[PDB]
């Protein structure tokens, strides 16, 4: 169940992996961009996983059409606004929206810092309209190499007072986290919080690298952490959050079945693991499905599902006052 007396969060949620299919059609028409399909029914298999993808890199290609229609900064503002609307429609009280401004800007060569500003604007408008609380996480898309990631870093730094955290996402095996030592040194000097996609396609060594070298306070996925008990202990003792995305892990073939997902194991070891969506539009599911379908299939008890719900706020990049206000309201 979702406990309606506790805040509902989603802290691993890619804005640019959540571009509505109707919005892809609308923007393609507005900009006269040729699309692979002309109706929702025929567009879906090009923009959404229909069963599973064979690996992480294949899954990543499903986001491409959404960002290929972003031909202006106003289009970026629209998708940011619609992302807050989607969060509101799912009963979320608090979201952290992560986005790769370089990935969003790539197709039409938009100014990368302008994409950051447009996302900030659209999220501000959406929060004002719907009342969802939100913070922004900038992503460096490792897939495009260290120099492209520096361009994204510079764009986010030009808006650093509006960005709460930095993340590394994309092709984990092709671009190990060790390559981004300098990018994260600069992020920590800027005072940003740190999360890192790690231990999804690669092993526990990638998680250790994210913690010890990149300064990660949370780990995106971290599925392979169960292979190292010392790592499990370190996560629990140091209160390093785990951002679990059950359906995503099925759809990237990171786990073959939810019955073998490590989320239950994390919670039994005292790790602050939370339930999240990842890429709602691409996956065809949102947070309600993760709680009511994916989490029971992953073997979690009712109490464990509640603990994951609590952990999402506990690991949020929010002040004690902000966390208290959300808890006091919903109680
Ligand atoms: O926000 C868009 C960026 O994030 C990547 N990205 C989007 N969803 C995921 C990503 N990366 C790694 N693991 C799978 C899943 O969690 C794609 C793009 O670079
Ligand atoms: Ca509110
Ligand atoms: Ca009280
Ligand atoms: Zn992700």
């Amino acid at each position: 169940m979702i406990d309606i007396t506790l805040p509902l969060t989603d802290i691993h949620r890619h804005l640019d992996g959540n571009i509505r299919a109707q919005t892809i059609l609308d923007l393609g028409r507005q900009f006269n961009i040729a699309l692979p399909a002309q109706t929702l029914e025929t567009l879906i298999p090009h923009v959404q996983v229909t069963s599973t993808e064979p690996d992480l890199v294949s899954f990543l290609t499903k986001l491409d059409w959404g960002v290929k229609v972003l031909a202006s900064l106003d289009a970026c503002r629209r998708v940011a606004f619609e992302n807050i609307e989607d969060a509101a429609r799912n009963g979320l009280h608090y979201v952290e929206l992560r986005f790769s401004p370089g990935y969003m800007a790539m197709a039409h060569q938009l100014p990368i810092a302008g994409v950051v500003e447009a996302v900030i604007d659209g999220v501000r408008d959406g929060c004002n309209t719907f009342g969802v609380e939100a913070r922004l996480i900038g992503i460096m898309s490792r897939t495009f190499g260290e120099a492209a990631c520096l361009q994204e870093l510079d764009a986010l730094l030009a808006h650093r007072e509006n960005i709460t955290a930095l993340d590394l996402a994309g092709d984990e095996l092709g671009f190990p986290g060790s390559l981004f030592l300098s990018h994260f040194n600069r992020a920590r000097d800027a005072g940003w919080h740190i999360t890192v996609h790690a231990g999804e396609a690669a092993g526990p060594e990638s998680i250790w690298q994210a913690i010890r070298e990149l300064g990660a306070e949370r780990i995106g996925h971290g599925v392979k952490a169960v292979e190292d008990r010392a790592l499990m202990d370190f996560l629990a003792q140091q209160r390093i959050g785990i951002e679990s995305c059950l359906t995503s892990n099925i759809q990237t073939s990171t786990v073959a079945s939810l019955a073998d997902h490590p989320l239950k194991t994390f919670l039994e070891h005292g790790v602050l693991a939370s339930l999240n969506t990842d890429d709602p539009a691409v996956q065809g599911v949102d947070i309600i499905h993760e709680y009511h379908v994916a989490a029971p299939a992953a073997g979690l008890s009712r109490e464990q599902i509640r603990q994951a719900q609590i952990n999402g706020l506990e690991i949020a990049f929010l002040s004690d006052s902000e966390k208290r206000a959300l808890r006091e309201k919903v109680a």
